[PDB]
């Protein structure tokens, strides 16, 4: 051996390739540990995820799997992508713990909404939010978890989409980056329970895109059922059409909330909130809007899709099709994660996953 070096971090021990310098807890949850490094080999700090014995549970195996084959499927720029997988232990009887490195971001966009950001800032960060959203969907992944603290940034303007879920407890929980809930960030057909399709994700967007210029939430509920009453204020009670695909009982509590005629987008995002130093802000101004009115759509049939907000006018001008149209390697494929397994065979699953990357 000697390539492995053990650190006590947390309530628990990593142990690490000597690569990987300075370990920094900086989250913390029942599903995983991460820790700040730097990784003298490839000369940048990265970010540690540490798995710990992921079988100990069907819960805690399923999606330790899950994740795996999630980041299997995705090779983009604007996705977290694995600079290394590896598991200290030598054979399958022993196996217990798994680590996933990424590049160490310098922020998250819980830290970026505050700043006063431009329109070519603005619309690049939008931009490559898309791009890796259609990289997702066209892996057959719906991420159903974005929101500013799923979204990392660098000092160039660069940004990833992550998921950083720890299953986190009173006891486990830790967190040195701002965390947001994805109460706020939800669609209305997952919160009216309707069942829903990749453009999910694209509200989820518009309610990101309007935060970065309002500074605040756009639908801040208390809770589930309070957070339809915070859409509707502001957009409007939904057509008979959209009414129609609900359950009865859920169909019939929407119908009983008053009416609302919703706020036009001049009055809701008004000019004086978006860049206006010159004429040209005037217009990317008015692209803005138009495009967050075709992202907040309460009925998904009529909200806008990946690919078309892609070509929008105010997210064209960064159009690459390197970038906007790189391909998934392979579509994600949920049978073997939904196959029963007993906790020895997510073991050697898990292993194979490891030694396999
Ligand atoms: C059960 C489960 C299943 C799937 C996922 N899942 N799904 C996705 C998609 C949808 C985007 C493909 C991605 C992920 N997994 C992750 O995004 N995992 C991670 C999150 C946060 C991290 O570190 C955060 C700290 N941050 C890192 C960047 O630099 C600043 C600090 C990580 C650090 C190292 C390795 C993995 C990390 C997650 C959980």
């Amino acid at each position: 051996d000697n390539q492995f070096y053990s650190v006590e971090v947390a309530d628990s021990t990593f142990t690490v390739l000597k690569r990987y310098q300075q370990l920094k807890p900086i989250g913390s949850g029942a599903q995983g540990i991460v820790c700040a490094a730097f990784d003298t080999v490839l000369g940048i700090n990265v970010a540690v995820k540490k798995l710990s014995r992921p079988f100990q549970n069907q819960t805690h195996a399923k999606r330790a799997y899950r994740e795996l084959v999630l980041l299997k499927c995705v090779n983009h720029k604007n996705i977290i992508s694995l600079l290394n997988v590896f598991t200290p232990q030598k054979t399958l009887e022993e196996f217990q713990d798994v680590y996933l490195v990424m590049e160490l971001m310098d922020a998250n966009l819980c830290q970026v909404i505050h700043m006063e950001l431009d329109h070519e800032r603005m619309s690049y960060l939008l931009y490559q939010m898309l791009c890796g959203i259609k990289h997702l969907h066209s892996a057959g992944i719906i991420h159903r978890d974005l929101k500013p603290s799923n979204i990392v940034v660098k000092s160039d303007c660069t940004l990833k989409i992550l998921d950083f879920g720890l299953a986190r407890t009173a006891c486990t929980n830790f967190m040195m980056t701002p965390y947001v809930v994805t109460r706020y960030y939800r669609a209305p057909e997952v919160i009216l329970g309707m069942g829903y399709a990749a453009n999910v994700d694209i509200w989820s967007v518009g309610c990101i895109m309007g935060e970065l210029v309002k500074g605040c939430v756009i639908f801040q509920g208390t809770d589930h059922i309070d957070q339809w009453n915070k859409v509707i204020e502001q957009l409007g009670t939904p057509s008979a059409e959209f009414m129609a695909a609900l359950q009865p009982t859920v169909r019939n509590y929407v119908e009983n909330r008053p009416k609302y005629p919703g706020i036009k987008f001049e009055e809701l995002f008004p000019d004086w909130i978006f860049p206006s130093e010159s004429e040209r802000d005037k217009i990317k101004t008015s692209q803005a809007r138009d495009l967050l009115s075709k992202m907040l759509v309460i009925d998904p049939d009529k909200r806008i899709s990946v690919d078309e907000a892609l070509r929008h006018p105010y997210i064209t001008v960064w159009y690459d099709p390197a970038e906007a149209e790189a391909p998934p390697p392979q579509i994600y494929d949920a049978q073997l994660e939904e196959r029963e397994h007993a906790i020895e065979e997510w073991k050697e699953l898990i292993y194979k996953e490891v030694m396999d990357w």
